[PDB]
Formats: structure tokens, sequence, C-alpha cells
């Protein structure tokens, strides 16, 4: 992997040969595909299963619930890989591992782990999170229309922009009542998902509107110590994580291809790469990507000893992404024509990153949650 | 249009109207669709005999050869709404008038102006201009490897990202001997026109790749006045003005979507348009839109009385497309998860200014231009 | 002066020498001492006579008030050659004309009128305005503690930061009761004046702090029509028409300095002004330089045509300092270790534009100006 | 501490231990004058024994030469609280330990080492590192006009902006006859140094020219290991560590004091903290910040294990100092009026880190420095 500050000499060995595993699996299962994958608007859905075999479904999680009991750093050595090759193959699991298995554990009663997490986590059952509602969700609590009246559960409420809306069997549904949180099974009468089309962005991947008309659900099938918004925000903050370390891999990814590309064509005669201007752009690159690891080792580091904050990830986040969408433009910038066509993921790598600017909190709201915790005043 | 500094104040009763008619032609019969033909990535053809008609090929060469003989701003005006609308249905305009109108019309004999300005104005018969070529088009003089030997000419070389390439007749190509310009039919044998494919970018718009394989071409057809590098460049320059209007124009777009929706959508109870850092986008957004209004409007002045220089043009096209360019992308962050899809201009309008942002010149170009009037000292 | 789009031709013979003039005079009897005199932080009062003979103090008055009754755009020009020496010899004119000559015209009595304007006038008795306070000057309606209580007026309150303050015999007040307007002379019983001292910005300028104890002024000295936050504000709107010049007057003289530098020094064999990083730093310093000319200008324009609008002039404010500054520190960064020395004004212009990039109005409520203008929400 | 991620946490107690001790005395002896000295613009010699008694001169030295054999990141630690009072209390430390204390360790004979090394440790005699020439540091090999001929060797040529240059009394002196290295005492006849006046940036520190007429240097006084440009370099690079750390210590500093200012001052009837734009400008603060601690701490870590690389040093300090000159100068803003008086640290950081982004590199050598190792060409 890029490395300039050598913070792999940090990582354990466990922790090295995930990321070298997941690489030489990605570089011979997906790589080869994702231009045509992106292309046609579809997710490959025959890596589910892999992703699984090789661990990537909810790797922190304990052996007992079928998980791979690795460390968080290994997580995001894998969020790593995964966005290195296309921000919705990383996608698809930060929801199934964050979004969808983190929230049934900490907060799912034995019956509801001991039931899903283990077909979760071997890709034999996909879930969904729905938070996000039209209105907008930089307010999750303040937007937030669904309902949910009481021993059996009556919902009715819309989500907007769910990912693995169409793919999940399961739907971790967030609605009020007070926030709870409910595993709402995708077939249950008055439950509809229905896809999202003309995506510019994020095209590796299915994105669903949830329309639930008087869906049904069972307490037994509500999370129980699912209380307030600080449940499905922990939720992103889980999700937050692995997208700080995946930015940085899609960095590599842009970085990697400019450096090549401004040292194989030419100009007033040296080589692009020769030219000030762009060797500024690709310094401004490295620079960011070297900030970005530390920042990402550091909280993983933080993560198991379980002393991460989530003002701690919202600045990870917000920076890492940052840097990735701006080092991605400035990429396509350094390709010129040719950085125009899908020929070389730069511009592919650009697209998605506007959306991972965009969810899982906005560059914005970060900036407030830093904002508040630094001042101790609300700006929102 | 968007005009903060009542500029139009400073414009004819003539030139106003060309705004005007510009504006309704376009929006009865090209918004309605624009989205539909950028998504399947086709031009349409049918509109270039209404852009003829509305007088928007070549609109300031002489009644004489078949031209409105307008004003330099009127020229700016139409390439601002058609911009407006889509940077490719702008594109054709700028090659047909300024890349091959504008050759003929300069370097051209009497039998050549005579024989093709009429046909072009009326759209009758579409033109491209090859210049670039597979090593780099920001060294035009130093990796034009098409040769030309000597009463007929036999030309070999190949361009890449020819806009028109598969609709012209007529190719205007630059090949060395010394810079040379030849009035090539596209039917001549040895001459093929390939489209590009896999673009992200200017998908309203054809673009190819030409292959001239020992293209006989007769003296008649070499334009006698086009002699040296600066002859294609004067069509860059002509090129690049009426791009510097247009960018103004996307910029409007893009920016009139973007309040309507801060004003529509609300988060923490006020309007985003009520957010501080939702305004500081917005007044960045119209402060860049009046700054280009008035380069764009000194310069069509300066154009008219025969005062432009090219040093002058690099500075326009160089500042109004990054702007509208930033522009695009802060509108698609404002739009959030609505902002990746064709549903909403933002994204399509930010996706074509990236290629703007490259031809004709890229960002990095016109700094060495400008860098080089500044000092005297030559940085390519 | 610099003028890379020739707006020059845009100006009448007579603003055209008003601009030779003032250029003259500061040349040959401020800028050999700027150095000296922004050093050991004092403020040139011989030239106060001199600012009078040209015709400086409230250029666009009516003669019979002893005004030089010429256009805005010459008082503009006469700003832009004042900054290019010192933004300090700009404050005081500004000062002067548009926040002690303009109220008194625009809302004086007769009485007051044909008393204060011509002395003001021939520099023969200099006046402040007394608006901030030290609470927060960005909110000068809600900051405003200094009271007003009524055929005389007890006026109690503080004032921060005035420009003359202890130069003047003359204060404007503003203070409330409803916003009123005063005109305190400075010697009357309960009117103290304390010069500010330990300035880094704006040394060749007399900055004090006004404490008013009990300070007993006549209902003739009151401003009879300057009634209600619009009135003071108004002031503020002229002032800030010709800062948006003088910034482009400083502008001009660290950049001119700087490509000075960049062409006599040189590092691995060829000068400075020939690598691409110092090139691209010159050319965004020539690209605003423009840009601030014709917002200037069109903004000149309007106003003697009675079109300028506040949230118009709020816009080249705004613009052109940010601008100016930023060049102001590139010229530093470019002029290297011999810039951080009073030997090459670029940091005294660094210094001095940091207030001007506060004063009348700062970078950010100005934002918040144009941020109200286009959404009709107020996010102050 | 200023510490967002708990760095703090990756420290050893000694480590820690010289943090506190540093900031408890710094804190009692300079904190207090530093606005006074920064004025008159004098350094305080009398802290230079304090200095040497509390270890901070040569701290990573050994013991055996009058070291105090502790950490990099504990140098890099007094360093960061050194600068948090002034960058000039920091040079004086860089130049006696890395510029001076190092090449003599490093380069020096058995005899040198001896020699001086205690006294320097000691404080007992000040040292200045002669690199830089009239004709531009930015070329150190390039513009070393300085020659010295040959057991004598005269010396004859000239340095300019040499820290410390009149309080010392050995000077190395870099030449050439190749790059060599001799430790010239101050006194030896032909040797002159009168300082620079009119400094508007690290006034509270001593910077001299070098004038060598003729100056005769002993064989024995010549570094024997100073081979070639890279011994001067080896000594920027130990310098530019330390300077990376004092960076973030004058962040801490400047920001520390905008949210305090930020938290006791009001507008619009809320405080200036809660606003938007203001909590945006100490995010970003907050962020370069925690970014700029892991920077410096890794390369702290791998100092120490001798796996760091000047290409590493010179991220580290192009990133921190840039971040810390863009912090000062957003923090003055944030003070607004208040912000341009002696009277907040603010200002007086923003002016001394204008000189620490230009020396020991400017921001550009670095992002060539960079760019070369990256490309592998070379665009100085
Ligand atoms: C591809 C894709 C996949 C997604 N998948 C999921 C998913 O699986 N689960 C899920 O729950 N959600 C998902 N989302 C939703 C995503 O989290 C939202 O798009 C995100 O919350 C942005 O909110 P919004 O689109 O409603 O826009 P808004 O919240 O209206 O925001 C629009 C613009 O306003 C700004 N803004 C908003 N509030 C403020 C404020 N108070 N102050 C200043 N500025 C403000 C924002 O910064 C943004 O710039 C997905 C979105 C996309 C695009
Ligand atoms: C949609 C589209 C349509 C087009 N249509 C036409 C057309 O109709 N006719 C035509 O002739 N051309 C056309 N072009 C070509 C266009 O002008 C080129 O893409 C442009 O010149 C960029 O050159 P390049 O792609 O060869 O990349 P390069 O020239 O290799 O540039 C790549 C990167 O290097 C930078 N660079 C290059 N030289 C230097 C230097 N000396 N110093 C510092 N940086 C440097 C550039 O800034 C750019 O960032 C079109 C391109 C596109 C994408
Ligand atoms: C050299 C000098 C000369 C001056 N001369 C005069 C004079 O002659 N007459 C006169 O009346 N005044 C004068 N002033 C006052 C000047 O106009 C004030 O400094 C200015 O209003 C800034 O206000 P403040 O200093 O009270 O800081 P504040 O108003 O407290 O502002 C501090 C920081 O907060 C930000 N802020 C404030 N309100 C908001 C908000 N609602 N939303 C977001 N951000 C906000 C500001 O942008 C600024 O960044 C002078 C100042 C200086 C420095
Ligand atoms: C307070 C102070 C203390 C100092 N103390 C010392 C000391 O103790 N010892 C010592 O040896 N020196 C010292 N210096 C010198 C310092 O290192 C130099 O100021 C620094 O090298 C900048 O070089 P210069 O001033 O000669 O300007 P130049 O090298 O001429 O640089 C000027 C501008 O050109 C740019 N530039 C230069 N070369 C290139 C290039 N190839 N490509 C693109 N851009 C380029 C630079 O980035 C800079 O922006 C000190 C300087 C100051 C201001």
């Amino acid at each position: 992997m890029l490395d300039f500050y050598a913070l792999e000499d940090l990582l354990t060995p466990e922790e090295k040969e995930v990321q070298k595993a997941a690489r030489r699996f990605l570089e011979k299962e997906a790589l080869p595909h994702i231009r045509d994958w992106w292309e046609e608007g579809v997710f490959p859905t025959h890596l589910i299963p892999r992703f699984a075999e090789l661990g990537f479904l909810g790797p922190t999680l304990p052996p007992e619930y079928g998980g791979a009991g690795v460390s968080s750093a290994a997580y995001g050595l894998i969020c790593y890989e995964l966005e290195r090759v296309d921000s919705g193959l990383r996608s698809f699991v930060s929801v199934q591992s964050s979004l969808v298995m983190y929230p049934i554990y900490a907060y799912g009663s034995e019956e509801q782990k001991r039931e899903f997490l283990p077909k979760l986590a071997r890709g034999e059952m996909v879930g969904c999170f729905g938070l996000t509602e039209p209105d907008g969700g930089s307010d999750p609590y303040g937007n937030m229309k669904t309902r949910a009246r009481r021993d059996t559960w009556v919902l009715n409420g819309t989500k907007m922009w769910i990912t693995n809306g169409n793919l999940a069997h399961l739907a971790v549904i967030w609605a009020k009542d007070e926030v709870l949180g409910f595993l709402v099974p995708t077939d249950t009468p008055g439950f509809q998902a229905r896809e999202v089309k003309r995506k510019m962005s994020l095209r590796a991947s299915v994105t669903s509107e949830l329309v639930l008309e008087e869906v049904r659900v069972p307490e037994s099938l509500r999370l129980p110590k699912a209380l307030g918004l600080k449940a499905p925000l922990s939720c992103l903050t889980q999700a937050r994580f692995g997208i700080a370390w995946g930015a940085m891999g899609a960095l590599e990814a842009v970085y990697e291809e400019a450096v090549a590309f401004a040292k194989s064509r030419s100009t007033f005669g040296e080589p692009l790469a020769k030219k000030q201007l762009v060797q500024a752009k690709l310094a401004e690159m490295l620079a960011w990507h070297t900030e970005g690891l530390l920042l990402a080792w550091r909280l993983a580091r933080l993560k198991d000893e379980g002393k991460l904050t989530p003002a701690q990830v919202s600045l990870a986040k917000r920076q890492n992404v940052w840097k990735a969408l701006q080092a991605a433009r400035m990429a396509r910038d350094i390709l010129g024509g040719s950085g125009i066509t899908l020929e070389y993921h730069a511009i592919r790598h650009m697209l998605n990153l506007e959306t991972v600017y965009t969810y899982e909190g906005t560059h914005d709201v970060h900036t407030l949650v830093l904002g508040r915790e630094i001042t101790g005043l609300n700006a929102f």
C-alpha cells in the first residue's frame, strides 16, 4: 500500500495479512470488472458471498456470532482496499457491518443476535439502514417523520437514498412514537422498496426509496436497547470510521494513476511529471494521504481501547473524504481529455466520492460537530 | 438573465434581443430534452438547422458570406444562453463559428470563402477542427506529428478528441511539412473518423478520433493565408472568447437551481437558505458571476474595436471556466443526495465543465500564457 | 496605472487627470516617507492641507460647499492612488469625505452644512465617525450602548477604534434615545479621546477611543435628517466604494514590486519570474486586479446615476479587499526573507489590508449582506 | 497540550515531564514579557543560561558532551512550548541545537566536539549558522559565492539573514573551494556582523549580515567529515524537525485565544462562538492542529529509530508551518479590530510565522522536494 510515513510499521502481522489478502482478492475479482459494473450501474451480488468468505462482513464482531473478531485497524484496512477499487463495493460492507450487523449486536436481543448475525456474517442475508428521509438527512431527528405506534407495532413513513434497499431482507428502520429501531423484514406486507434511477454517482451500488405503509412488526423485532437518536448515530460513527479509511484507499488509486500518467506523457520537452504545477498537485495528494492514514490509524487504536469519541470520528471522516474528493478532481485535471472517460478511474472515483462527501454526515455537519465540541455551543 | 451589476444597461437593443430570443428557442426546444440526450450520450443534430435559422452560426461574420453580422457581445450572448442549457450545445456553435467558419474567413481563398461559409452558416454542412493529437494538446506545435508533403498534398497523422468528428463533411486539419491548414473533406479516401466512447463529460456532443492515412488534398483546399502556429491559435482565441461567455451561463443555471433548492428545503428548523454556510456558497457564486460578466463584456467591446489580445482572452477563459466549475461542484454539494442524479442539472454541468476546463487551453496553460505575458519569460 | 483590460478607456479626460495629478503629488510628497511614518506610527498631518488643495476632501460634493464636484469614478481614482501608497492615507480621506462630509451633506441642517462642509473640505477642520463600540462593531445597532437624552442632549457612551479620534474637532457620534446622529465638538466638556497604541496595522493613521461622559450638545448640533440605522449605514456604503477602489491600488503596489523582484533575483539558473510556481502567483494578482477595477468602475457609474445599491457596494468591498490582502500575502511570500522588512512595502500593505479587511464591515458581514439579499432571509 | 486525539498517550513519562516543565518555566519567565521584547525588537539573552539549565540546548545529544540525551519527541516538545510563546525563542534553540551543536557532533573532530559542545550545551558560548547568501537561499549550492582557499584557509564571501549573527562567538560558515564547513570564531580579524533592522517579523531574535573579508581559519577549525551540500542540509533537516513541532505550539496559542475571544464577545444576540462562520474557522484550526501533532509525532519516532528521511521532514515542515500561518491569519480575522494590536499575540504569531514559512526551505522548495521524490524528476 501507499505509505510515506511507514505507518505499516505500526500494524500487527495480523493486520497486514488481511490487507495483503484483501488486495489480492479484489485485484483478482473485482478490479477487472469495476468499469463495466459502474457503467451499467449494477452492484455485483456474486461478490457478497466472497466478501463473506473472506470475513469482510462484520470483521470486528465476535466469532461467536460468526464474526472474524479482528481489530478495527483490520476493518479499516479492508475498507481501504475495497474503496481503492470502488466506493460502492466499500459501501456494501460498511452498511452490512456498521449499519446492520453493528446495531443488532449492540442493541439487539440475544434472540435477534443469534438469529441474524450469523446469516449476515455469511452474506446469506443482506440488510439496509433506513434513517434518512426526504426532508433531509442532516437533521436526523427533526426530519424523522416515520411513525411507530404500539404487542406489535405499526410503522408508517418513508426513507430516501437507502443503500441495499432492494437487496435486503432486513431493513433497520428508525421511527418515532422518542427514537426506536426496528428489524423490519422487507417482505412483510405494506413495505415497498423502489430503486433510485439516473444516478451519476455510486452506480456500482443499489440505492432505494423505502415506503412503509401500515407495516406490522412484532415487539420481538424491535431493538430492545435501541433508545434515542444516539442509537442510530452510534451506527454512523462506526460506519464513518471505515469510511475515513476507505477514502485513503481511493486516494492511493487516483494518485498512483496520476503520477504514472504524468510520467508517461510529455510536453514542451520534458515529461508532464517534470512540470512544477503538476508536481505540486501530486505533492499535495501525497501529503494528504499521509495525513489521512495517521488519522485513520490513530482512530483505529483509540477505537479498540474504547476511548474513541464521535467528534474524533467526525474529524477523520470530514478531512479524509474532503481530501480524497479534492485529489480525485486534481487527478482528472491532470489526465486532461483522457480523464473524462471511464478508461481511467479518476473520474469514477471523483463522482463516487461526491456521494461519500455527502452521506454519513455532510462536510458541513461534521464541521458543526467539531464546532459544537470546541465551543460547547450548538450552531446547527 | 442573471445580472447583479446591471450590465444589460450596457448592451445595445439588438444584443439584448438576441439574448431574449435565444433563451425562448432553447427553452422550449432544447432544455426539455437535454437530460435524456446527455444521458443517452447523443447530440441533437436536428437542432443544427434551428441554430442556423436563429443565426447562431458564425454570428459575427458578414452577411455577404451568409453571416448575421452582429456584434461580438451578441455572439458571447448566444454562447451564454447555449451553455446555460448544456456546454455540448455551445461547443457545436463554438466549433462551427470560431474553429471552422473563422479559419475559412481569415485564412481562406475567396473561392473557399464563397464555397463553404454560406453552407456552414446555414448549418447545411458541418465542420470540425483538428489540432490536438495523442501526445498532448497543451503543446500543439510540439506534438503535431501529422505531416503534409506536396499540386496536391498527402496528409498522414492522427487527431484526438475532435468535436463534430463524425458529423463533419469538412475537417480543418493542421499538419506540418511549418504549420499549415487544410480544408479536408471527410469522405476523401484515407480519412477515418471514429467516435470516442465511455464519455462521462460533454455527452451531448460528438467527439471523435481522426485518422488520416495518405489523404490527398489539392492545393486549392489548403488555407492560403494560414501560416504558422499563430493561425490555429487565433482560432482558439476566437473560440475562447465565446467560452468565457458561456461559462457564465452554466453558472447562472447551477446558481439559480441552488438558491431555489436552498429556499425550499429545511433542517433544524429554518430553511437551508438561512444557514450561514450555504449563504456563503451562494454569495461566492453570485460574486463570481458578476466578475465573469464584466470580463466577458469588456473583452467583447475590445474585440469589436480591434484591441483584443490573446493574453486578455486567456485571462477570461481561465477565470470564468474555473469559477463555473467550482460553482457547479458547490451546487452539487448544496443539493446533497439529490445532486447525484440527472434530475438536477448541477452534476451534468459539473461534469461538462470538467471538459471546458480542459480543452481550448487548460487552466495551467493559460496561467503560463499570463505568466509569460507578465514576465516576458517562457515557462511552458 | 496598472490596467490590463484598458479600463482607462472608459474614463473621462477629467477623471483621468485627477488620477495623473494624484499620483504625481503622492509620489513626490508621500511615498518617499511612508516607510518612516508607518514605522514610527505617525500620521502626516501636514499632508491634510495638501489633500485639501488637490481636492481630495469631499471630491464629489458640490462646489457651493467647498467641494470639487467631480465624479464618483474620480473619487474612486484618488482613493486608488492614495491606497497605492498606504491605506492610512486613504483612510483619512474616506473618513473626511464619506463618514464626515457625507452625513453632514445628506442629513445636515443648512446651518450645519454651510458651516462645516467648506472648512472640512479645505482641510481646515478634520472630522471623525464614531459608530463602533467595545461590544462588537458588526452589530452596529445591537451593540450601540451610547445614550442620548433630551433643547440640549446629554450623551454618554464609548466608541472604540475611531479613526482621526485625536485629530478631530468634530465627532459624528451615533447614539440611541432609535438611532440619532450628532456632531459633537471634541472640546465640549465630558468628551475624551485617547489614542490606541501597540498597533501592528494601519500605523500611519490615528485611532482613538472616545469616552463621552455627560457630554452636552445643542439640538442645533444634531443631524436633523439622520434617522435610523440606515443613515450611518449609507455613510459606510459611500466609504466602501472608494475602499473597493483603493484596494486595487495597493494590489498594483505589491504586484509591481514582486514582478520586479522576481525578474531581478534568481535560482537554479533561471530567474524567479520564469518558474511556474512564481508565474502562477503573479497571474493571480493580475487576474484579481482586472476583476476589481471592473467592479469598482461599474459601481462608480451606477453611483452617479443613482442606481447603486448597498448590497452592490458590499460585493466589491468584500471581493477587492480579500484579493488585495491575499495578493499582499502572496507577494510577501514571493519576496522571501527580504519581505519581512519594511524595506519592501509588501508587508506594510499586508498588515494595513488586514484592517480594511476588518473595518467598514468584515468579510463575513458582507457575505451575510449578500446572503440576505439573495435569499431574503436574515442569517446574521 | 491542546490534544484532541490524545497523542500525549503516545508519550513516555520522561517526554511528558519535559513538556510540563518547559511550559511552567517559559510561562513564568517568558510569556509575561514577550509582548514587550517583540515590541522593542530585542532577544532576551538572559534566558539563554536558563534554557541551558533546563536542557533546551542540544537536548538529544549525549550527556558525554554536555547533552541531556533525551528523545527527539522531547526536543520536539520543547520546541512546541517555546514557539507557543514566540517563534524567536524557539529559533534560538533550533540554531544552537540543530544548526550549531549538531554539525559539530556529526561532522566535527573529537577535538572540536570536546572543545565546543559542552560550552554550547551550557549556553556559555552561542553559535550561528551561515548558509544563506544575498542571491537566494533556495539555491544554496548555486548561490554560495563564499570562497575558502588553502594550513590556514582564507574565507571571503557574504552571508545574509543569519540568526544569532550578532550574539555569536563561533559561526558555522559553509563555503566552496566543493562545499566545506568551518568553525569561524567571530572575533577573528576580517569578519563582521551588523544587524538587520526594520524587521516586522521575528523581532524577538537577532538577525545579522555576515561579512567575511580575508578571514583566516586553521584546518583544525574546519569540520573534517563535513563534505558537500549534504552536510549543511542534514543540519536543516534536524532544524526543520523541531520547527514542525513548534508550529503546532504557536497554533495552540492563537487557537486558544481565538475561542476564548469568540466565547466572550457577542453580536446579533448570540455569542460570536455560536456563528457558523466563526465555528468553521475554529474547526479548521483544531483539525489542522490534530493533523500536525500526528505528523510531528510519527517523525519523532522514525527519527530515533534511524528511519527518518529528509523528504519526510520536508512534508511536516511545509504542512505544519503553512497551517499555523493560515490559522494565525484566521485568528486575527476573528479578533477584528482587537487583533491589530500587540495586546493579542495573534498578530505577533502571524508575523513571526511569515518568517518560519520562509526560512529552512520555503513552502515551494519543500513542494519541489516532495515533487522530486514522487516523480524522480528535478523541477527546481
Ligand atoms: C448514494 C447515497 C447513498 C445513501 N445511503 C444512505 C443509507 O444507506 N442510509 C441512510 O440513512 N442515508 C443514506 N443516504 C442519505 C445521506 O446520508 C443524505 O444524502 C445526507 O444526509 C444528506 O442529506 P440530504 O440529501 O437530505 O440533504 P440536506 O440534509 O438537505 O443537505 C443539503 C445541503 O445543506 C447543508 N446543511 C444541511 N443542514 C445544515 C445546517 N444545519 N447548517 C448548515 N448547512 C446545512 C448540507 O451540508 C448539504 O450541504 C444516502 C445518500 C446517497 C447520495
Ligand atoms: C470533450 C473534448 C473535446 C475536445 N475537442 C477538441 C477539438 O474539437 N479540437 C481540438 O483540437 N482539440 C479538442 N480537444 C482537445 C483538448 O484541447 C485537449 O484535451 C487539451 O489540450 C488537453 O490536452 P491533453 O488531453 O492532450 O493533455 P495534456 O496536454 O497531456 O495535459 C495534461 C495535464 O498536464 C498539464 N500540462 C500540460 N503541459 C504543461 C506544462 N507545460 N506545464 C505545466 N503543466 C502542463 C495540463 O495542464 C493538464 O493538466 C477536446 C478535448 C475534450 C476532452
Ligand atoms: C484601524 C481600525 C480603524 C477603525 N476605524 C473606525 C471608524 O473610524 N469608525 C467606526 O465606526 N469604526 C471603526 N473601526 C471599527 C471596525 O469597523 C471594527 O473593527 C469592525 O466592525 C469589526 O468589529 P469588532 O472589532 O467589534 O469585532 P466583532 O464585530 O466582535 O467581530 C469579530 C469576529 O466575528 C465575526 N462576526 C461578527 N458578527 C458575526 C455574525 N453575525 N455572523 C458571523 N460572524 C460574525 C466578524 O466577522 C469578525 O470575524 C476601526 C477598526 C480598526 C481595526
Ligand atoms: C528571520 C530570518 C532568519 C533567517 N535565519 C537564517 C539562518 O540562521 N541561517 C541561514 O542559512 N539562513 C537564514 N535565513 C535565510 C532563509 O533561509 C531564506 O530567507 C530563505 O532561503 C528564502 O530565500 P531568499 O530570502 O534568498 O529568497 P529566494 O530564495 O530568492 O526566494 C524568493 C521567492 O522564490 C521562490 N523560489 C526560489 N527558488 C524557486 C524555484 N526553484 N522554483 C520556484 N520558486 C522558487 C521561493 O519559494 C520564494 O517564494 C533567515 C531568513 C529570515 C527571514
